[PDB]
């Protein structure tokens, strides 16, 4: 069964940003597990000392994104966005602390133009560590503080701007993106995260482009 | 079964150079198809069938191996793609008369690209769409160096690499490796955190790993030398030859 639960144990944790820590997780079982990937992190229900893995014993479960798996290291990386049940594990985690995980579950183009928050930005980390370099387009990324603006190394032809404000000033952001010019043919657009972005850019893209299914990932992350 | 072999039906065919012929494949059967650019087999009628019968051993299908150039689950789409010749064989035929609508029997995949920092890869058309696929999941600051072997100026394409990997394009027929060969010996090889990777045709693959096993010591999980086919033999003749390749 090689897309089977697996226990790992938390390696090490770090902040790479302010509101953004990144869990690494370790176990021999990693040697046979199934490019930015997304899983449900299994959590206990409050009273069980561990997830209940195969029925009312059944975890709490969440998505979240695989920011990196280095097979040989039997490493596999998360990064918890800070802010329930996944914040309170986020906020307590410890080394060797337990954490159950599913198994798993970016385009060739000449233009990107990505839009995220906090939640979306492993997914765009990710993609962006295999884009193409000679990759044309725009990232728009609306942060809940400025102190969480972080480095993210892109192609020489992709924009980059930081937007701060709360979930519900979706309103530079949205009025910048819907006012940049986009190409409708041989790109992709990823509209990824809270609510209040993925809605309103995947309406954008279906009035004013003639752009496919496949080439449009608008995938709302949660709901404020 | 996850496994199983699936019967796809062509969806678009496109030439991506005069002779690489890009087959897009399409079945609702790929929803839970396993996930670089991985090998598989494809099955393909006997001369005296129809079409390919599913697993009678009378009714084997003829079994080429090809790489899954590219996979994508939500489209249910899956791309091979064909080195266009015109010394026959099953495969080839497919590839020449394919149609919207024809169809492919085809297994399961059988890790391609390895973590290294130094990147050095060999091939031909037949390697050039597991090459591609493995460049273009490559991190931006990998190093290295590739030489690919092609018959006609036409089929030299466009890969876009890392600004560190090096791409050196050989025209030429299959018996004409001498210049790669020299070029690719010529170069400065790191022995430490590194990848070699030779597919393709067998003079091709057997002088590199030569060369790498006399000249520096690799372990033999960091080389790949597996050649794709043999001028003049079909499959047929050259199954168990390469095998005895692989294990020399
Ligand atoms: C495919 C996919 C991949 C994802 N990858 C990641 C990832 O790598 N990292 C990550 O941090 N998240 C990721 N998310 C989002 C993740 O599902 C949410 O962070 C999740 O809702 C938070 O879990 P929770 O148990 O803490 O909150 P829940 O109990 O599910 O939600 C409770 C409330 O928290 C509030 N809330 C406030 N701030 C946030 C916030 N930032 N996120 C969520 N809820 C918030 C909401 O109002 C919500 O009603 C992903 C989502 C999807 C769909
Ligand atoms: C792991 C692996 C992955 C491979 N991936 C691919 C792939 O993605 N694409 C691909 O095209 N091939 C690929 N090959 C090689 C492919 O299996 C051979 O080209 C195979 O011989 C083609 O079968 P055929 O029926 O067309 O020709 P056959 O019936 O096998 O042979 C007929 C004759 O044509 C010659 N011949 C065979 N193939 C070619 C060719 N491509 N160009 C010129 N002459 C040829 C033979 O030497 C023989 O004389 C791969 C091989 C391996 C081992």
């Amino acid at each position: 069964p090689v897309n089977r639960p697996r226990l790992l144990t938390v390696k090490h944790i770090q902040d790479v940003s302010p509101h953004l820590r990144r869990i690494c997780l370790t176990s021999p079982e990693l040697a046979d597990y199934p490019g930015g990937a997304h899983i449900k992190i299994m959590l206990p229900q409050p009273g069980q000392a561990h997830a209940v893995l195969p029925p009312s014993q059944r975890p709490i479960m969440r998505t979240f994104t695989i920011r990196a798996f280095r097979r040989e290291a039997l490493e596999l990386d998360i990064d918890f966005a800070l802010h329930g049940p996944a914040s309170r594990f986020a906020n307590e985690v410890k080394p060797g602390d337990l954490l159950a995980i599913s198994g798993p579950g970016l385009q060739p183009a000449s233009h990107y133009y990505m839009v995220g928050d906090l939640t979306a930005l492993p997914a765009i980390s990710a993609m962006a560590e295999v884009m193409p370099a000679d990759a044309r387009g725009h990232i728009a990324l609306l942060v809940p503080y400025q102190e969480d603006v972080q480095d993210l190394s892109l192609p020489a032809g992709v924009t980059l701007r930081w937007f701060v404000g709360s979930p519900e000033e979706t309103a530079p952001l949205v009025e910048y993106f819907t006012s940049l010019p986009l190409e409708e043919q041989q790109s992709y657009f990823w509209f990824g995260g809270e609510e209040g972005l993925v809605v309103p850019m995947r309406r954008h893209v279906r009035r004013t482009l003639e752009v496919d299914r496949t080439r449009v990932y608008a995938v709302p992350y949660w709901r404020h």
